[PDB]
């Protein structure tokens, strides 16, 4: 269970089979992607060396993506799928680019970051939205920090065109519900890939972001002055037959070597500590 709101009883499968494989990837931060640009000061062709929330590279990314239907099965709303959230992760999600009707259409999963998930604490949501604007569709990327009442088996839905078995139903709240944080920001709905930062550090929650090329770029911060323990990314039902992919690596507190050419682009990366010429690369200025 993640919340613990009963929300649904509707098509649950909790007959127990094997836990899913869940997929893998290299972490590969060479072409400057793991990291993300600096917010206070723009360097240009120029190299350096800064603290920063990074993954490790070689290490592996998880494909956390979860796609369904109709049965929502109760093994995906545990770990491995729930998931620990310590310093923060780095995500690569694929945007999924389904046509319809001469249509493309944009959908990928929405991911939750809290503590207990229960509307006595806030927890973090970035779920997209598509929508049908002058026959063409805009995208957004719907951000919040909230006290939800979170349900035991959150989903969110496709666009209604692509047609669902399900509602939508990750959390459950009639009234006001206080809000640390709400915005929207839009994306580009034809973008291959969209790539996150989601930290924490003294009590702040930060969050990078980018749909074009592959180094993010501030988000927002809020301050909750607690600590998040959890990510879950919830699955997505729809009825399109489609691919989702929803990478995710942890960062780390680490330290590496950027490198900004003549636009100020990060086009090179190296993870210090993460094999043996890393460390000299770093210790030669
Ligand atoms: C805050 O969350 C709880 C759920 O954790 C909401 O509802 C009650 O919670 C208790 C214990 O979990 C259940 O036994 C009750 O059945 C729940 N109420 C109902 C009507 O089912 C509570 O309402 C939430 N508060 C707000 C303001 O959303
Ligand atoms: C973020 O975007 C969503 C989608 O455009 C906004 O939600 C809509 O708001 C209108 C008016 O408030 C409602 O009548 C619609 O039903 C909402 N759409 C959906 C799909 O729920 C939302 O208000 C935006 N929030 C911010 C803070 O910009
Ligand atoms: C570095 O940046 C300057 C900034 O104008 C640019 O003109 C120059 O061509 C770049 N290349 C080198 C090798 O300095």
């Amino acid at each position: 269970v993640i919340g613990d709101l009963k929300c649904t009883t509707v098509s649950i499968n909790d007959v127990d089979t094997g836990v899913p494989s869940i997929s893998t990837d290299v972490v590969d931060v060479t072409n400057g992607l793991g990291t993300y640009y600096v917010l206070d000061r723009v360097y240009l062709n120029t190299t350096l060396l800064l603290n920063g929330y990074y993954p490790t590279s070689g290490s592996t990314y998880r494909n956390m993506a979860l796609k369904g239907t109709l049965l929502l099965s109760t093994l995906w709303f545990k770990p491995p799928f729930l998931s620990d959230f310590t310093a923060g992760i780095f995500a690569k999600v694929k945007n999924t680019k389904v046509v319809k009707s001469g249509v493309t259409y944009s959908e990928f999963p929405a991911i939750t970051i809290g503590s207990t998930f229960v509307n006595t604490s806030y927890s973090v949501v970035v779920q997209p939205h598509t929508t049908n604007l002058d026959n063409k569709l805009q995208g957004l990327l719907e951000i919040s920090v909230c006290q939800y009442t979170m349900c035991e088996y959150p989903n969110t839905i496709c666009h209604p065109n692509l047609g669902n078995q399900r509602v939508e139903l990750w959390h459950w709240d009639t009234g006001v519900v206080s809000c640390l944080y709400k915005r929207n920001f839009t994306y580009d709905v034809n973008a291959d890939y969209l790539y996150f930062h989601f930290y924490q550090e003294g009590g702040t929650f930060y969050a990078y972001f980018t749909d074009t090329g592959v180094v993010t770029k501030f988000l927002f911060n809020v301050y909750l002055g607690t600590v998040l323990s959890h990510y879950y990314v919830m699955p997505l039902t729809c009825n399109s037959a489609m691919t989702l992919e929803y990478w995710v690596t942890p960062l780390t507190s680490k330290q590496y070597l950027l490198a900004f050419n003549q636009d100020g682009v990060i086009f090179n990366a190296v993870d210090c500590k993460s094999d043996f010429m890393s460390e000299i690369k770093c210790k030669t200025h």
